[PDB]
């Protein structure tokens, strides 16, 4: 029994994001899709908001867990029994702090194996961040988003 | 007859810019300056005073028209019949962004061609951002700003 | 403006993605030279007679491309060509490093051409055709990156 | 899942880098095969047979890898062992380019085939077999980034 | 007698930025440790707090002067008497900018030569932004800091 | 602190950007050895005997300039020379990751030699010693990005 953690801010969870737990579900036999609170980053959504929407979204998906956190990604990581930090990686900007994280985890958990998925072409491009930048000026990220994600950003901004 | 858009917040407008748009109208027969209303970005300058300190700066420029938004980008580029979207390369950490907006706004508009023009030597290491820094400071950035930009920047910080 | 557009390259072979950016540019400028350089240097799979061969068949349903081949230095045929535009796609970082470096040095060599980036689909933003190349000599499928007629010859260049 | 990983490369030769990239495979896939490229076109300092058995040797305390040489693709030798995960070692910016070229070519050519890209220690993130060639080539002391049996390799190599 | 200036934040010192220093004081004469006040950073610790840090953190070194300032960082070099400016290069993300400060600072003082040193592989993936996140998380980041602010840092999020 | 500098390079030719970088060391170092490789591998333009020649006509008006020619590592030599400090020339990022690495092994090489990185004008930020010599084989103008007397030499060698 492999178990996998895909810690982030879910901001909201984006098509993308779908797309790197999809690929991990098929190497790892548990993954746990670990939502960050992030205070820090303001984000749009609450923890319990977030959680929702991923649950929703990923409720096709038989071997993942949705949770929220607000500890330590590696105490977390350690107390879910995950020895896989799954992170996607879209470019060289992302790549750059991926490092620095990953290195950071490793000084906190040595036996936790960061691992990085690459998204396809399609997601290559797009962030949370953006989808919501297109979104606040009634623009249609209908494509980048899954159905409840779409209508939950939707009612948020109206 | 060719139209060019050249969107950005320009907070405030510099040589830079300048550069730009002066290559653009050398390339297509109407340019669009179009400044973004941009408010979560927290510009320095009203919409107004930026869109005042772009029309004096590229009054010397026949084919410049000067206009802000808050619309979506491609909305405002279909509604002024544009099919080129201009934008400045200074070095690779705004590249990587540029491909984002790029891709999502092809997805937006098809038809809209974004076009990457590359700046002098001169200003390929400056910002508004970098330019306000300075000036905050009260260092010398005559060099970098048109004359009534620079006074403007000198009157706000006063 | 009546608009000469200039987009050179080795073009060996031609690929899905060079049409993509050649298509763009005959969307926005009046006349494009898609122009192959005979790049000795590089030592290319097809020879030029090859390369102006595919180019052709591959873009002749776009009424406003032309193509040329140039031996010359890309800033001199483009003055000789009387082009004021210089087409290069941009697909990632690592290329961008040497294109800002090639357009500072086409500025300073002709002030009055004007280089020009455009972007491929997302499709094709992460193949070249080196990497189509070697693929292809190693024996994988390379179908999907090519014109139909860029396929053929490359199985009849790789089976000899 | 009793997943099969490949970890290709040319291993020439191979490092403490490599040796760190396969420890961390090993502890997360059941089967870990190190696959070793002929790599004619690079032109090799070390044999495929070299290169194989300093390979073996330098994995031999790893119960679950298996080294083998290969000709074909990378995604058909993949395909042949059945492997569904293909191992990158990622060490800095310059790499990931290529990377993610190389990642979006095997996936279109092997879709069943994942890509994962896995983290060398701090310790050896800014080596690479070419830059230890070059400094052993140059008279420059490479020990520390070597296991024992390579070093010794390399000097009876240099030394003729 | 050879002066340089190493600016920064400082927000707070870390064992990357003593690596930096003490590479500044093997190759130059006088070295001056310069914290700049930086408020639109909105700094975890006050410009005094991050100076008393500093000066404990550098102590043992005897050609070490920790100062702060307000000032635009080049005047700040001239009324220092300095013509070396070290500043630290981690990453490819971080030299982007570098570049940019140092082509303005040499148009403010071009006699005052931007040098840039390279941090041990031990603290190549660390940044003071990396460190308080881990430290608001109560992850453990005594391996990264001088003794002194390690323990500033635990007060501070007490 | 009477420091001794070195900056190495294969200075095939040597341009503004090297004189640019080597004037800039001078300013803050006593004694400035330019250093330039054999570089067998590479298979230079110019001879050893010309790059050295040409590099001390180019940097005669500073006096504290030693040019000399070395073949082994350039740790070795700094070692050798009793240099501390390593000078090199930073124009962008795809040369930088290179950087790191050189001087992460030039560090484990001779930790006593510490790596310097100094900025180039603006003027020569987007040039190389290989972009000048491709845009001169190809009938460019290159007049702007070299000393005089580099200029004089390198008509000279193309013309024959
Ligand atoms: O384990 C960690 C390592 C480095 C940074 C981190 N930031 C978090 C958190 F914000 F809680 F998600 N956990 C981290
Ligand atoms: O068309 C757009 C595509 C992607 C992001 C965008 N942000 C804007 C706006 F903020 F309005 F300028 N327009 C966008
Ligand atoms: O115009 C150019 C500028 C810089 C380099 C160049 N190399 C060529 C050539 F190879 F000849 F096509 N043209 C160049
Ligand atoms: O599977 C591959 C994808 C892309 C390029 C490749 N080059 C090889 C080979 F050299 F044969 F090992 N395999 C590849
Ligand atoms: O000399 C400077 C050049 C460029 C930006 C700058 N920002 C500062 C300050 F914030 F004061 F530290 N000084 C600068
Ligand atoms: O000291 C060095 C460190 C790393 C690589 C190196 N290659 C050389 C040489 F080519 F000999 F000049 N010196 C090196």
């Amino acid at each position: 029994q492999k178990r996998a953690i895909y810690p982030g801010t879910f901001d909201p969870i984006t098509n993308g994001h779908i797309d790197i737990v999809t690929r991990a579900t098929q190497m790892f036999d548990h993954v746990i899709l670990a939502i960050a609170a992030s205070p820090s980053k303001k984000p749009m959504f609450t923890l319990e908001e977030r959680v929702a929407l991923a649950q929703q979204a990923t409720a096709h998906l038989g071997n993942v867990e949705v949770v929220g956190f607000s500890d330590l990604m590696a105490n977390f990581a350690r107390n879910q029994h995950a020895t896989v930090l799954i992170r996607g990686l879209r470019a060289v900007a992302d790549f750059e702090y991926e490092m620095q994280l990953a290195h950071m985890n490793r000084h906190l958990m040595p036996e936790l194996e960061s691992v990085f998925l690459m998204p396809s072409k399609e997601w290559s491009f797009i962030s949370s961040s953006l989808v919501k930048e297109v979104a606040r000026h009634q623009g249609d990220v209908t494509h980048f988003l899954p159905e409840n994600v779409h209508q939950a950003l939707m009612a948020k901004l109206a």
